[PDB]
């Protein structure tokens, strides 16, 4: 079921006022959806800010790069906040908000973990598979360690396997500025 | 879900409303149905103004190389500059069409992935057969490598050579590579 | 792209076509009954027919190919990316003096291929079927090219992969759109 | 499937923007829900206007007899003419209802393709029930003759000969065998 | 794809003949069939209590059920509701053209009628076995004395022809009773 | 396919929402019931006075589902008439007799089958346990539910429900769980 | 299957009934079957001539001209075949229990014994559909005329009695004529 | 199945069979012919039939049955672990004297499952021989427990689990074979 | 299960039959049945070359190429192949049945005897399929010209005779030449 | 398996009989067999009745419970690897002061796991039957192992994997087999 | 095992030199046939040894372990079509000692090029099409020397299938003599 509210979807009437869902998990479809919601939002108003509400167990990294890299480059600042559960590249999505305006709800989860592929066929070929996904690992934990100000070192450590944080864990970590309290 | 904005009566889904924008997202496997979508855009955009420039955005894993050279060729065809620019990835015949933008106007996100590598194909039957589907993906291959030569001032033969196995460029690489001419920096 | 035209639809108003698929009667149905509307719009201006197909049902191509001939407009083709097999029919079946292809094109003529099963008689009734129809469309294609009927039947024995300018020097097209 | 857009904005996919003009498409294999679409097509077309021929454009492998005869009745039973015209391929029941349109008004492109056969069907069980199965298709055979011999001319011992194995015809042969009245030349 | 007719509005051609009483029944009969065509019966009567309604059928039949929600409301209505044989009537479907207004129940001259039992299936313990068994007697019972008083003939009759499939023509269906008249085209 | 009826453009349902009726023409899951409350909820806000008709013809479902049913029925001011249409069965029988008292109807050749609960349980014996506890509970307060709004005992319904058990229109009426067949003009 | 070994020669118990001339007909009636039945007839034929077959029959049917392999076999041979039916024998198993030595079918008193009309299909064009319906309804008719020569009924009953499966007790059967006694405890 | 023979074969040499599955034309196929070779090996000594079995074809569980009555030695039957539905009616058809459970096997009654499909009549058919089979599994349980055929009908409307003592009470079996 | 027979050596049913110089063609003809079939027919031959060799024939037919397998063997070894038909011999078991040595032909009376054209099928280019069809005509006439040979019947007959499905009883069969004798019992 | 006999033919001539799997109705048929086997070989010598298993059937594991306490041999229970469910169940049935473990085995113990599906009734009816039949398996558990109903109730509600030695605490076998 | 003189008629004719190719060739009938030469090598290095075929064909190593085997033994391997000889069954037959390869009268023989497949790089592909090619030219050498025939000529009449008869065959140089029955 999604409500109609001229007729608007309910998702419709929310980018009407600049609040993006990122509801799913994140594949090409869904990172080409919000980086023209994006761009558009900028369009619409260069300056007012945007708000990316994120309940996602993550997807694929480079969709999730195509949706950061969108967000860093438009003017206006864009509010993430946690909804649900922001796991693998969205609780990476979710600490990429603009600086004191990343939140979560109070019972909101986050998970953080290395990346995830695989690999077939020849020895030369599965080398070249894991050299792409340990750089991209290093790419997504370097990036990490400059939003959360935490270590390379430690970002290694603590998403070597599945880590669950609560929203005031998250906030300790430096993926998110603020617990919404209600 | 795909949202819909309105302006005034007239309703638009995000995409179309960007295309109105002279913005053309290419954010899927490139096949026919994508290849006949983006060139009519193109096409629809020369008729609307022969002059403006329009931008091709990128996240694609590549697809078809026929269907790739649609692209390229309409690109090519027309009158206004193509401006392409990387957001996520451009791999196989996605970086093809990257580097096929305007001059000058070729661009990648900072973290945006750039592949480059051999096309895959497909052949059975009898042995001429075979001859034959492999005479034609050699030929094919031999296009990509000196389009993309003359594309970004590298030689056929290390084309040849970066192409052999999957070779993943950053945005940075791409540049001094010249598959793109920036990257594009957050303000 | 939607606007509650799709672009289809919007380029269907300047008169293009685009025949973007494998060909089947379905497709064949709407191409037909587009060049039958453009001619009901106007009988004069030409109409642009783009192709980017691998081919597919002989008889459905030939629903396509005979509604271009009935026609007054001329019909232009204009290959973007592949025509093979019925799709390089329909190319060459374009207005003479208005078949293009673009420069990185690829053209691939081949032979008609289908299907038998049963009695050796019902075998029979489907292989002279075939072979008559792979007649005609050599015939034609003989016709629309200026090749003879052999060297078509030779050169699609098998599949036959052209460049664009190799397309024109075939006589299946008239030129290549350079940019 | 294109739009298109007559403004004074009323929006058509491009096969009712053609019925707009009398003409129905019957494009793709015969069953019922193909039938129930083209017969309520013609009524509402004999509603619109009752004199003005219809133009009915035959791509068809055929397929139901019933639901075929439901248009074959259909286009008999309604005052306006209809005339039929085979693009491509007018196979099986399709050939059949390339054979019932108005007198002088049954027209194939010369590279059309039509043909003919008889009926195909099936039976499971019981001998008797195998039995039942035989004498209706039997009987539905010597229908299809009957009425296939009264539109072309020819005897019902020459068409029972003629579709006893696929037979193809070129428009040419199919004008020859009374099949259609013309092939429309360009 | 159903086509589109403007006239401002937009309909599909069912709606189209919606508008001029005319109901399509064009598929087997089951739940969702039927929901449909009683509302559109149950419609029909409240925009007009008294103008004739025209259901046309083609259809294999399906739930008995499903057929006799249809069949009641036909009877409960005030308006007619004539019925007409295109394409096929088999099983319900049949027994549905059989229950149209006194007078106006009609088929076209190559529609085919098809009488049969009811058809099931039960599966578990024998007493279970045993109360399917004596449900669907029950139902063939009714059916059969339902079709008597529409057709004039007797039950013991009806019983025997429906034992196996039975394929009337048009002109046989009249013959028995099932319908008033072929509809010959003029 | 559902036509529709342009007055604004209704799809028949709606069409029929707007003069107060209700279609309940499917087995009863948590969407489709999720479906009929809204639609009762939304007539008693158009009108909190005048009657609601809720047509059914029902297989039956889930029994939670029903009682969303059921309660929205007894929750909401207007009367609610029911009237059976082809089948009720198992939980659309209990709806059928859920209906406002005097208002309880079926059409003469409708089908009313009353029976147990089904279900299923799988795992631990405790588990299983837990799962016998509930549907016999479920069991008992649809029976003293059907108790109070048939007039028969607990323990005739206990076993009258036992196995499957179809009754008539006029046997419905007879046992409580409809107050009128309704009869149609001659 | 379990061993039965006599001193060293091992069987099979199938085997070991073979021995005895006991041929166990236990399955639906397929061409494998009735090539090993036939086999099995032939070979004890070759032993002896002379002395009694006994063919026990639990099966449902099957094949009508795998079991006019077996049955024309049956009437081929020269030592008389007893059948029995243990369990059940419809369709071609009731046809070859009726078929065997006169006075020599039997079945066990809760056996049951099935006959209906043959099952079958066709499919393609209207010609061969006809085929196939004159060949089964040629078929029925031969085993039909079959049946009434050995049971003593009328070509008609057994038509009207097999139009439909018609189950019929021991006892019943034996009235009918498809077996001369129930074989009492 | 280890080998001694394998172990069935040795028990047969002892004149035990064991019907320890689901009961189908193979299994009585077996059982019959087991039964059959241990009368014509010696007429007199008794057999002994072991049962564990949930039940299965109720005309395969005649061809047993019927056996067991026909052949001149007496056929002991003894339930371990389980004897449901026709499992137990063979347990019941056991020499008389000579039925046995062990102390914690199950016997359980129950009426017969089937299944019918088409045509209003062929159903009719179909249920009238599942009743009348019904009828006769009751009328010789009845005969072999001393119950009446009524309270066997009320006893397997539904699954009626019997415990070893109580399928003793009942005159399933004999005795209850204690250790 | 096929029962053993013991002598001390033990031999599967089979294997004692063939003791006795009797084949069993009992299945569908594929290359692994035709092999094992030659197999015997070579190793009967070395062990007397002189003593005739009996062929039982129950089959549906199948390969042509592994029917002309067994055909050729049996007219190259010097013992006669007497054939019986028990049960069937359709197709290419017919044209076994009818390749036995001359007055050594039987079918038992109830047997059924089928010939019908080859069946195959052919996939792929026009030219391929060109090729595909050549082959299966010229393998029909070659069937043919030997049916011609065996049964006395000419080429133009058997042509029209196995067009379609064409079932023969044992004395038809007979009257037309593939056997000798019905093996009438004694 | 190897030959020497199969390996376990091999062990069972030496009155030793594997129980390597999960149990059902022809594990069970095969085990008794070979139980009634070796006691008509020699009544009085001890049998050997190797267990690694996860359980199965509780039919099919009184089937073998029953047979082990109807025959005159002691039979020693061994668990080797593991014992889960009906194989604990078994382990425990061992002679008195003859049921070991190996240092290393898991022994599992928790409630029948079944199912049902149907009507009301019909669900009850399973229920009481499996309900019942736990109460039969806590009964026989409490008298071989000397504790409570009511404490093997709790002990069993939810898996309780047990080590070798604390299966001897609990009182489900006698010693742990030390190397 | 089909019927037995546990000891099978197979074996039985082998007792007799008789091996029977009578299926489509893959590896496991290779190693049985080529063993069986082996073995009957062993048992006797002079008497000869009869191959009689019907065979579709299949794999060409497989095919080729059989040829090797039959050219490395010191008996004449008769070759007998007996059915069908086709792809690699009829190279098999022609493999046959010289002037002692038959075809019974009624007996086909087809020949063809071999048949592959190839998927992956442009690369993998020219890679798997070279060797196939290669395939082809070694089969049609040994082709050449063994019938007489042109290499250019087998070429050609290979292209597409190439049904032969028994008399066909043997003017082709394929067999040496039809087996006409006395």
């Amino acid at each position: 079921l999604i409500p109609t509210v001229r007729a608007y979807d309910i998702y419709s009437r929310l980018l009407k006022d600049r609040i993006i869902m990122l509801g799913s998990q994140i594949d090409d479809n869904v990172a080409n959806s919000i980086v023209s919601q994006l761009l558009f939002l900028q369009a619409q108003d260069s300056e007012k800010d945007i708000y990316l509400a994120i309940n996602s167990p993550g997807g694929s990294v480079t969709a999730g790069f195509a949706i950061y890299d969108t967000i860093q480059h438009i003017k206006p600042d864009v509010q993430t906040i946690c909804i649900g559960m922001a796991a693998s590249m969205g609780s990476f999505l979710l600490a990429a908000g603009a600086k004191g305006k990343r939140f979560a709800l109070p019972n909101a989860e986050v998970m953080i973990h290395q990346p995830l592929g695989g690999a077939q066929g020849q020895a030369t070929e599965i080398e070249i598979a894991a050299n792409h996904i340990l750089k991209t690992r290093e790419k997504l934990n370097r990036i990490l360690s400059e939003r959360t100000g935490q270590s390379i070192e430690k970002i290694q450590k603590d998403t070597d396997r599945d880590n669950f944080l609560t929203a005031e864990e998250a906030k300790e970590y430096g993926l998110i500025d603020e617990v919404m309290v209600p």
